[PDB]
């Protein structure tokens, strides 16, 4: 019997309510998250853009730009992986297919496709443009179709509150769930009455995105839990964090000619060997 | 046709001695970039714990480092020197190798070490190094292999803890000798040995100021006194990310918002403004 | 420096019509350069049925096609011409990358056509080719993505076998004057057609003479009196590998041993000197 | 979940003796797969020469190779067995993630030699192998790394033409001591040498049955006499497909067309039902 990171996450989701699923920009995120409690991470599709590759999240990166950081985060972290796929990574089924299977084999847990079109933006900028309710419902169902593992999620995410409103949003969203998605991702909710209102629309577990700077307010595990939501994402979360310290490392340095005044913001050099098991690798060596 | 390698050497000439950043992703080359930084740095240890989150024990290879340069050279012009461990192989052939992809990957140069097999940071103990006949033989076959002319073949040594100050330099010698064309003398302990390799090899020398290790946190002006042509701080930028990571997961996690480190984030904006987000979006919206 | 699209545009000078074989993979490239070709070409019909044993449908990725581009140029001197499909993405951004790529990859120049997604790929007559205007734009973001003058950015053009031969000539003009340097007109079946296109456009014209197609075996000196500048051999080479090696399977499935077939197979020997492999080994030995 | 080794061990169990033929990328899996055959293999010698145009002596990468196992195992469901060389790197940690990575990647198994450093092909002169000891501690690393109990660890000793039989033998059984799964003796030279490994080890046998070297082309009823349980045949389809391609090459840039040479050509149909072509069209 082989592990399934499908079936750990579902798993992770019966144990902690809301369940908290905190981006992981890398590797080594990946293990920090770890060792901080989490029981599900998440691989944010704007932080392959924006970190990965020093690009706008406007649809530029690849399939295998994803991969690639799937499989760096798998290999190493042992906690079940959500991962943004956008739309799919292609304009037809055999696309979608392919990213499904991809990501399995790759090691990822579940992840989420988007109702949008082509060159995809944040669902927390303006001006987004999305497709027919048919066309995502014929990409829901090639990703189902395409399952390799019956635990691998497929979660269908929809941007059509802003575009729309809500009652064609909740509309979508059923009409998501009976193609076979089989959780929900409604992006950029204003109002926390939204949420429980799609919550007993669809009837399958819903995730709230509580990203920084945009539509959505702050909102706690306490307030979420009361709208009946089953899963709470922060997607850049310490990634914006660790941008400005580094930025900081970076100026102090220039200005200064020296690190000294920023070492006291530095994770130690132990610290770092903690976090990826280093002694216990270097003591094989020696022995 | 640009040639980064030229472009390196250019920016040895216009600052002395000459901060080159690590630069752990894109982001942070962009980063870097729009601090004034003039070249940056990939950091070998940086691409074990941080892309791969392993120890830097020689367990990297040649892909995983190539993935890295093309992310970090697609978007950022500035001169990227990479860390190349002991050439990714057991023979010459594999030195060549990883010499000609680097330099197609979009690197501005690469040094190559004295170590054994499985490396250790040069600032760990019991380390290991070939002899000096086996690093001249290295250094001959990476010399040999380069596609572009201004790449640079820079040579690292880290046998001062291993055979003393002598013995390292006489290894230094050999390094240059043979057509190393910069050195790395590792985890120096004294400013003043600085300016004995820099006297002994005549060829631009680099100082790694990275923390906690054997080397103090030398100022520009100490490193200048001691005619270095170069610092690094390999893994600085690293560092602070990661500890600033690690308190929103716990802050996150314990209060159940990130509402109290707000403020420790870098804005949206901010975000939007490094990576030119508004020009992409304008374009898609006209 | 070296500039590959500098060594195509040359090789296009010293040979009319300039012949240019698919080479499967990087041994190949090397077979082709001794039997004393002077630029190659990178199928995409091959990286789809070779490569990854798929049908040519817009399934493969970028990412397959850069690794393919790298392992042939890596040891193959040979300026290599790529099949860019429509720039592996829904946007500007996908076709400047893909560019970009490319050239850092160490192609020589691309094709990029005008269907719409795989649409022609998958023959459908109707709203398959996109507009002159949308692919000017795909034109003018490929030239403007050159990071060297001298890679070469062809135009390539599926609509003669769905719009006529004045709608495609008409295309092919507006291309070449948004920026195309050569053309790709495919489905032609008459030489007097080659000659029009020359005509129309004045910038080289790629003959396409692939097997078990509508075109005819049109040979060297035909294509000369039509004023081709070059004549392409997509999969010539693909096509009797794979009957050979189809040949070696069922024969050793069927009698249990290759001693039969041992006569069908190129020597040690000879594998050995197509990759210099003595040269090498020579090295080792004298360590 | 599907587990590839578990399938591989299963061929083996109907199949008498295992017929293993290299395929040199993902479209001849499939058609070695129509052909009929239950286990393919990737060659290192293949990924070397066809994949990069390079020597077999140590140039590839892991990376070069997780290429080619994703192509092959994502389009073709046959086991495939892998050759890991001497595990992509200079310690236990590289010996480990090549397995760990190769088992991601799809593979069935892997086998891993005692050579040294940049190895050479098992039917060359002047080859090095490393000490007994250190080739087990290459199969512990191996074998403790395995993330699928039923992915198979592989020992390929090259010892025969360095030590002679017995030292080589004894090798073999040292290797399947500290945990090797199968065996893999190369270059045998005669067939009788078989049966000697196959008899002091008491594990499933591989025969290396590969063209202009040190070993015979020996039959499978030869080699199912001699108690072999795998027949190898790592580039014969790859040997057949150059001579034709080359054969293409020459006569369409001496005569400017290659109409001579379209009868030795497999046609657009026949490769369009060789990758399931009009299935996809129609959806
Ligand atoms: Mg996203
Ligand atoms: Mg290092
Ligand atoms: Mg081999």
């Amino acid at each position: 019997s082989l592990h399934s990171p499908g079936k750990a996450f579902r798993a992770a989701l019966t144990k902690e309510n809301p369940l908290q699923i905190v981006g992981t920009i890398n590797a080594n995120h990946a293990l920090l998250a770890q060792r901080a409690g989490y029981q599900a991470i998440y691989l944010s599709g704007g932080g392959v853009a924006a970190g990965s590759l020093g690009l706008p999240d406007l649809g530029i990166s690849t399939l295998d730009d994803v991969l690639t950081d799937i499989r760096r985060i798998t290999d190493v972290c042992s906690l079940p992986l959500l991962v943004d796929a956008d739309i799919g990574f292609g304009s037809s089924a055999f696309n979608v297919a392919r990213t499904v299977k991809s990501m399995i084999k790759a090691g990822a847990a579940g992840l989420h496709i988007e109702d949008q079109v082509g060159a995809k933006r944040s669902g927390h900028r303006p001006n987004k443009a999305i497709v027919s309710k048919e066309e995502m419902v014929d990409r829901i169902r090639a990703a189902v179709d395409a399952k390799t593992d019956p635990d691998f999620v497929i979660m269908a995410r929809t941007d059509a509150l802003a575009v729309e409103g809500l009652d064609a949003a909740i509309e979508r969203a059923q009409a998501y769930v009976e193609a076979g998605a089989e959780m929900l991702f409604p992006e950029a909710i204003t109002e926390l009455a939204m949420y429980r209102q799609f919550a007993d629309a669809v009837q399958v577990p819903i995730l709230a995105n509580i990203t920084e700077f945009g539509a959505t307010p702050l909102f706690t595990t306490d307030e979420l839990r009361s709208a009946h939501v089953a899963m709470a994402l922060y997607p850049l979360s310490a990634f914006r964090a660790m941008n400005r310290a580094a930025e900081h490392v970076y100026n102090v340095l220039r200005q200064e000619g020296t690190q000294k005044s920023v070492i006291d913001t530095m994770q130690t050099r132990n610290e770092l060997y903690e976090s990826i098991n280093y002694y216990q690798y270097e003591e094989k060596l020696d022995n």
